[PDB]
């Protein structure tokens, strides 16, 4: 099966003009032989330079967050502005936003619906914490997270959605996630989609692993039947990202 | 003191199109500004590049509408270090919208301000009381408390990089109207507070901007007020009328 995989770089709140230009030079000189969607999500400030310097056709740029409408919201950026600016991809509901910025399942769901409605390709993040994992609550939590989003879309909307599974429980907790655990979580997600939305949708849906990925463990990870790529953190700001992209063949 | 250099700051908020902003910047570049005035344009993060490249009027500087103190694992946000790297030296912090919708408390605002000043930025720090606080005769306590929070984190010398913006939150979208007298009154209390706690030298040089509802028709009367040193403009800043606002600071 395997739908087209995605290798998304989440630069988070980082980068210098010098540092990012160098990485982008690296990326533009990289030979990519397979069918893969590479995505670079830089901070808002760097969207301009990225759009101008990244010429590799296998790459697309995306934003790391947004609000649904323009208006009196000092400091924020809305979908319309992004769209006007030529951005067609966006990452929403990232664990960091859910944890530090008050984004609940419902707000995340509203942002996604708005994004899809506006023509964006969306990378919607989901994942359970240590506590929820240890109490055997993974299925309940993740499925609830996904149901929220689903509640707002039409079957056809799924074509623009990408699900990113973040093992929040394994991030900064001292716990290590295994490729098997990742696969288990992805399968649970896909099964749900198949049963609640449709097998056609489920068969085409890309589900990315958003845990700790590096050049060393990426291939092992992509090998699993339900892993369709990665939403990478730290490694994405390094040349090693190329290795990660290569691991999706 | 005679009045310090005034500031006319445009807070574009979450708005703008490449086309619309381009026209506006064209307008601004073609405007003659005779007096000593610092003009500031705070666009969304996305539009900083284009603003920085097209705004050539020597009287204008660009600014960000918000930031976090450090870089790191904070998806969606922008840090001071990044803005600095990008050549942005001015920033608006603690806006009422951020305080109301995005969890910014006096202390969070204070930390941001301090980090900003330490990084070499000129900061426009926003303060202001709500309807409820106003009606209960609590204006002085509230605004004074907000400023003290900021003050607790700076040293005398740091004040040279701070600009206070007074937002009459109680008059914003509440159906109430602020008058030039109420504005002057709020600004005067702030100044006296600075004079007493920080120093008179600091107080005479400190710019205190008015951030309520300002337009081309009421700007002049507001600027006339002894303690008003300029404006932090909302909706009118996305319009040609912003030019009238700048001229009123003469």
């Amino acid at each position: 099966s395997k739908p087209q995989p995605i290798a998304a770089a989440n630069w988070k709140c980082n980068g210098s003009q010098q540092s990012l230009s160098e990485l982008i030079d690296l990326f533009n000189s990289t030979s990519i032989n397979h069918d893969v969607q590479c995505v670079v999500a830089s901070t808002f400030v760097h969207l301009a330079m990225t759009k101008e310097r990244l010429s590799h056709p296998k790459f697309v740029i995306a934003a790391q967050n947004a609000i649904a409408k323009s208006g009196a919201f000092t400091g924020e950026v809305s979908l319309p502005i992004l769209k006007d600016f030529g951005v067609n991809w966006i990452v929403l509901g990232h664990s960091e936003r859910r944890a530090y910025y008050g984004e609940t399942n419902e707000i995340v769901a509203d942002k996604v619906a708005a994004a899809v409605a506006s023509g964006f390709m969306v990378i919607a993040c989901i994942g359970e914490t240590l506590q929820e994992r240890e109490s055997g609550r993974t299925a309940v939590v993740v499925l609830t997270q996904i149901a929220a989003i689903a509640k707002k879309l039409k079957k056809a909307d799924w074509a623009k959605v990408v699900i990113a599974y973040e093992p929040v429980w394994a991030i900064g907790t001292g716990k290590v996630a295994t490729p098997q655990q990742a696969q288990e979580a992805h399968a649970l997600i896909r099964s749900w989609v198949s049963s609640k939305i449709g097998a056609d949708v489920a068969g085409e849906l890309r589900i990315l692993y958003g845990g700790s990925v590096n050049g060393k463990n990426a291939r092992t990870l992509y090998q699993q039947r339900d892993v369709n790529g990665f939403l990478v953190g730290g490694a994405s700001l390094k040349p090693e990202f190329v290795d990660i992209i290569k691991a999706t063949q």
